[PDB]
């Protein structure tokens, strides 16, 4: 019987009690990254994360930081591979920058051969060290030209441009890459990019945020989500029909959270909690498993929810070989009003739930996850058991999928000095406590989880936060980014992998 | 009789001998700037100078500097107006960033009302202090979307997109702005943007520079130059036919140089010198005054030179109310081969001339203008009399135009400390020596020059050089850009203006 801790102090950092041998022998362990966050702009065209961070610098992060140079993995990709080789990692998730291989967005306008060569060399280097690539085609960095031509994922023109981009990736790299991710965290762009305007492209209703250049927070998240599912599904169909000879697998990436009732004896809070599962996970997993949105979304969202045609439903349903599940935290849910006629209505209000980290009796769900210095009542707290709950739920509700955990990690403050930053025991605690629960759910519930990629390989630009927080298992000095030095967490993870 | 100095030391910095009263009473004196160089990216879309500087950082400048934040005239426009008010300037040349008012390039895609408001407030503030705006519609900062859709000025689609942009500017600002410039320095984008790839967008033949993403240095400069003339002319026609009620004037900006023979008794050098006038100035002034390219260009460039249709010739010919002439230096010309079949052929070789600052007997043309630290044999030297020669030539060859000198200035090294940077006596010498010759040519040749705008109002990002050189008459500290402090040159210029 496996027992895992939920509260500090944790004791799972002792590799005598928890290590890679605790898991099946074929289980993949590694780390993850994304292109905007690590490469720099050298050698690529511009994308909407360059656009957004430069047009709205106070949204890029409190330091106004951006991905212009970051850790310079364009130049130092080899040092990334060396970190992985030090860890004895068997997997690495990275993303291809669309703007590096097709700077003009539309494939017919030409490809960047040097960009293609950059990824060829990375892939070859990973394979030579025994590292399996997990490659994200789209980690939010849409070529700016596409957002300016037709507002990107707001328009159905995105589908064929994304399809032609993916086809190029499969043709150039699919002989070596066998695990593809389509769109990173399906929920995020619709809500943050087109609802709250916290992320690129930065669209929203005028009274939500007067700085947005355009938008409608009540309708656009649904339009964008719908086009994401269609573009994803078109790419999966293309892969499965035209690249089956490569013997690979493809899937979407979901951001997952677990939800618990703010008051577990209050039927209204219990109902809000179930609505949150449907509106947060089911918005995408209903279409992916059944070709339809959840009925509660159909009922609440009404005319603002697009319909799939029979052909589209068939394309979307079953459009995955596996799921990349990212998991960071869990929230308590209580009822909240849904003012659909307010000018500041957002799609996020449709779930009729308010989310917190503290329940009605005052219990904080778990240890600190992210301090909010402007507002401490907005701190985020984590919940190790949530990874168990999420995986169990996906097996039970969503037809026993093959899963890879494609992101899991925690930040530390950018104000810490180097010594403090390297002594990242809070990161060991977070990673180990989640890995304990992950092993427990695999053993107890028989969830088909086959790998785990911790967020992040090294310190990088964090969307919305600049360089004010660090997520790496390896440390990068912003005054001289060449080296990636394993932190205590990286050193721990090395021992966990090879105990 | 007016006597002006050509060599150090200069004595024209004494406002007892040379001041604004030396010129006609209506003569306009001020300074100039451009949007990419001073505003920052906040509040605007992305353009090809953001694209080029980020994709090719070592081409942005030796420090990899760019216009991301620069002197922050987005926030500190008022401080610009305060510099002008301190100088008692009567003119200011600035440019409108296309990407600030139409971030999506094509006007039908929507306008940025806040961007429009930014220029409204600047214009209103200048007029309230008695400063006449001279507004450049296009100072090289093409929206990136247009370069990605159709390669910008390489394609004739540019004409209508530029026309619709200009129409928006005339409609919103033309009730207050009475002096418009269309395209800054017509010669520069074709040659540096599409020939040598020193400037955005960075296209050239593969063997000229392997880093270019695409191009053809032998043909594209001519295509781009042709489209620039057509787009310019379409905008002038639009202005003169639809905005005549505003009672303003419009014209192009030329970069001018004078040319002298490397050996003034050698017929081959003399011929190369006359070819340079035609290929450098006549490339654009032939079309602007006669609707045709110079015959030497027709003969040499052959099938690589586009033809104007009769309708186009008529549109281009006479398409100016005045000329904005920029002037910095003069070169000696000697013959050089034109290897049209070489894979590294460039349009610039078609003139059959090699340019230097030293003549065949070893005479340097004038004082130092720009030190080149990698290569001292590549230093640039200036020649005060060249402004006299250029203005005389334009009056004689080009039908006695109305002229405004829209840029004239000199850099100092960015390595100098603040104290050294403020003690910019070499800038007083450069400005005064040119102003002496300008007054002399107006009096002796009766050239219709009606204003002078010195480059630059304040320190800014310099195309190709980052922040490694300074051109301002006012100093900006890059660690805290709010203030613009008049340097010795600014203080001199203040006394010259109000002696
Ligand atoms: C898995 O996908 C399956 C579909 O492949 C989901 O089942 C479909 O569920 C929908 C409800 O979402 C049912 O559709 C209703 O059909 C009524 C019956 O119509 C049929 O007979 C008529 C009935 O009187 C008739 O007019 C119609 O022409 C057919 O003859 C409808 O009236 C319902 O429409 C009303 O409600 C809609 C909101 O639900 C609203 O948008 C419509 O305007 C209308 O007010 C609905 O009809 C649908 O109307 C919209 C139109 O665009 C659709 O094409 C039309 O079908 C389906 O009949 C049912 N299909 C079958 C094959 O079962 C399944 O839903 C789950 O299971 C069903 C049993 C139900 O309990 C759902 O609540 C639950 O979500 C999806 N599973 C999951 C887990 O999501
Ligand atoms: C100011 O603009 C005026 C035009 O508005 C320029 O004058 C034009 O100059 C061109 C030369 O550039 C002369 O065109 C030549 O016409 C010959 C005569 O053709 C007429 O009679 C025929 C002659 O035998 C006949 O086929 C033709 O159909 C007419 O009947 C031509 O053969 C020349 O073409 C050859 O040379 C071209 C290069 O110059 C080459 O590109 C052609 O392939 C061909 O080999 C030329 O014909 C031109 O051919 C190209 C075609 O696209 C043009 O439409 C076609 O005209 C013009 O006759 C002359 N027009 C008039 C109204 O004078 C003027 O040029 C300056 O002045 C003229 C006198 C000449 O000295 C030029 O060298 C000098 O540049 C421009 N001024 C300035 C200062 O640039
Ligand atoms: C977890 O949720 C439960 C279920 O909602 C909370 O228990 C309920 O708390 C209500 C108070 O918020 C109780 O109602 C009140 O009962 C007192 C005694 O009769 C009465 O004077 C009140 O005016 C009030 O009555 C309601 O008034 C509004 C009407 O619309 C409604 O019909 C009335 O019910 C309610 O009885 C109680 N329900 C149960 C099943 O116990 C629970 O609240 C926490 O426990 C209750 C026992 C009470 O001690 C609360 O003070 C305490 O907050 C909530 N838990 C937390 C920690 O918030
Ligand atoms: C300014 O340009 C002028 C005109 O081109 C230069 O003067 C010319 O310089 C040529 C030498 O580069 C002289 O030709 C030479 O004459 C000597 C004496 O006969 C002879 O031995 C040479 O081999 C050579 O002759 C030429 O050989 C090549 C044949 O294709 C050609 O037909 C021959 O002419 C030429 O006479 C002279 N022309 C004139 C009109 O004086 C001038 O060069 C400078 O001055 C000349 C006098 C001489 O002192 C050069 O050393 C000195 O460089 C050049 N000025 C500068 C400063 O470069
Ligand atoms: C968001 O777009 C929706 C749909 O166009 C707008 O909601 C409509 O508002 C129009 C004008 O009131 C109403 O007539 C419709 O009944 C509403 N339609 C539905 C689908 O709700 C909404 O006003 C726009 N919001 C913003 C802030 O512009
Ligand atoms: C530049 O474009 C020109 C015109 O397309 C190319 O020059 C031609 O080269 C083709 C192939 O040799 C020749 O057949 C033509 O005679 C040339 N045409 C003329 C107008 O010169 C040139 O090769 C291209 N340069 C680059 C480097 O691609
Ligand atoms: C690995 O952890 C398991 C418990 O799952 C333990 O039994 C085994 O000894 C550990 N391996 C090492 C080398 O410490
Ligand atoms: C498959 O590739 C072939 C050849 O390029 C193409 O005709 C077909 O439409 C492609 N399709 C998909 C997504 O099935
Ligand atoms: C608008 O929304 C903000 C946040 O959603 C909320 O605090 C405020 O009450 C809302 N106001 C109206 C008029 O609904
Ligand atoms: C930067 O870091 C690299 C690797 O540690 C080091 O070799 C190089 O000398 C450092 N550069 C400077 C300027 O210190
Ligand atoms: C790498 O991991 C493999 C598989 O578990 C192991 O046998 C090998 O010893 C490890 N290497 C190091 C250097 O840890
Ligand atoms: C201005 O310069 C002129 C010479 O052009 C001189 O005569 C006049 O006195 C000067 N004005 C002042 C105020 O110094
Ligand atoms: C003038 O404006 C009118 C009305 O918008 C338009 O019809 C006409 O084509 C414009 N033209 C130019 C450039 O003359
Ligand atoms: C190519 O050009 C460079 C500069 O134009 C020149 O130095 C070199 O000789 C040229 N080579 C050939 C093969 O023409
Ligand atoms: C920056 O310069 C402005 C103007 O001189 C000054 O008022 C402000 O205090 C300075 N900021 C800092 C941080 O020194
Ligand atoms: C401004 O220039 C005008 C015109 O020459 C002059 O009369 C006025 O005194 C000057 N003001 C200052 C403060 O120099
Ligand atoms: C930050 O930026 C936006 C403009 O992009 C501006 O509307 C807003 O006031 C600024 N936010 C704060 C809190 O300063
Ligand atoms: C600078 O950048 C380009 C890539 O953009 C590269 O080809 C070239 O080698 C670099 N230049 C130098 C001298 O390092
Ligand atoms: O739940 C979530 O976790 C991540 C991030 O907030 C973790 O730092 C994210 O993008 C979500 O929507
Ligand atoms: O002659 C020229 O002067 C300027 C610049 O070099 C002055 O710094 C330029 O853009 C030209 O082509
Ligand atoms: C997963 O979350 C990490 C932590 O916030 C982000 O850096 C990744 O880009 C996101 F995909
Ligand atoms: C005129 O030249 C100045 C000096 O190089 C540049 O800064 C301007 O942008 C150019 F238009
Ligand atoms: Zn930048």
């Amino acid at each position: 019987e496996i027992t895992c801790q939920e509260n500090l102090p944790f004791t799972c950092g002792n590799t005598d009690a928890l290590n890679s041998s605790s898991f099946s022998s074929d289980f993949i362990f590694g780390v993850a990254s994304s292109a905007y966050q690590i490469e720099g702009t050298i050698g690529r065209g511009l994308n909407i994360w360059d656009g957004f961070t430069h047009r709205y610098p106070n949204k890029s992060g409190p330091d106004h930081g951006n991905g212009d140079t970051t850790c310079d993995s364009f130049s130092y990709w080899q040092k990334d591979i060396d970190v992985l080789d030090e860890l004895n990692a068997t997997g690495y998730r990275f993303s291809i920058a669309w703007s590096r291989i097709i700077p003009r967005g539309k494939r017919s306008r030409g490809v960047n051969e040097k960009g293609i060569d950059y990824y060829h060399g990375l892939i070859s280097g990973l394979i030579k060290k025994g590292i399996t690539p997990f490659v994200t085609l789209f980690h939010w960095d849409l070529p700016q030209t596409l957002q300016d031509e037709y507002e990107g994922f707001l328009d159905p023109q995105i589908i064929d441009d994304f399809k032609d981009y993916a086809d190029l990736c499969f043709e150039e790299f699919g002989d070596s890459v066998k695990y593809w991710l389509t769109i990173n965290q399906l929920y995020s762009v619709p809500t943050r990019g087109y609802g709250s305007a916290l992320d690129a492209p930065g669209r929203c209703s005028p009274t939500v945020d007067p700085s947005c250049y355009a938008g409608n927070s009540s309708t656009e998240p649904y339009i964008v989500a719908h086009h994401q599912l269609l573009a994803h599904a078109k790419v999966v169909d293309l892969y499965r029909k035209n690249y089956t000879h490569q013997g690979g697998k493809i899937g979407p990436t979901m951001i997952t959270r677990w939800f618990l009732p703010y008051n577990d004896t209050d039927r209204h809070s219990i109902a809000a909690t179930e609505r949150m599962k449907e509106f947060f996970l089911g918005w995408f997993m209903g279409p992916l498993t059944n070709g339809t949105y959840p009925q509660i979304m159909i009922d609440t969202v009404g005319e603002r929810l697009p319909s799939f045609s029979p052909e589209e439903s068939n394309l979307v349903k079953g459009s995955y070989d596996f799921l990349g599940l990212n998991y960071y935290f869990t929230q308590y849910a209580q009822p909240s009003p849904n003012p659909v006629n307010s000018t500041n209505h957002t799609a996020m209000m449709d779930a009729g739930a308010k989310l917190t980290y503290i329940n009605a009796s005052g219990h904080y769900i778990g240890p600190l996850f992210e301090k909010d210095k402007a507002d401490s009542t907005d701190n985020i707290y984590y919940y190790p058991k949530g990874i168990y709950s999420v995986m169990d739920y996906f097996k039970n509700k969503y037809y026993n999928p093959l899963i890879y955990v494609t992101e899991n990690g925690i930040s530390t403050p950018g104000d810490e000095n180097r010594n403090q930053s390297m002594l990242d025991y809070t990161r060991i605690d977070y990673l180990c406590s989640h890995l304990c629960f992950l092993n427990k759910v695999i053993k107890e519930k028989d969830v088909n989880v086959k790998g785990y990629l911790a967020w992040a390989l090294g310190d990088n630009y964090e969307f919305n936060k600049g360089f004010t927080v660090r997520f790496g298992l390896s440390y990068i000095d912003w005054n001289n980014v060449t080296d990636r030095d394993l932190k205590k967490s990286g050193q721990w993870y090395q021992s966990f992998i090879s105990p």
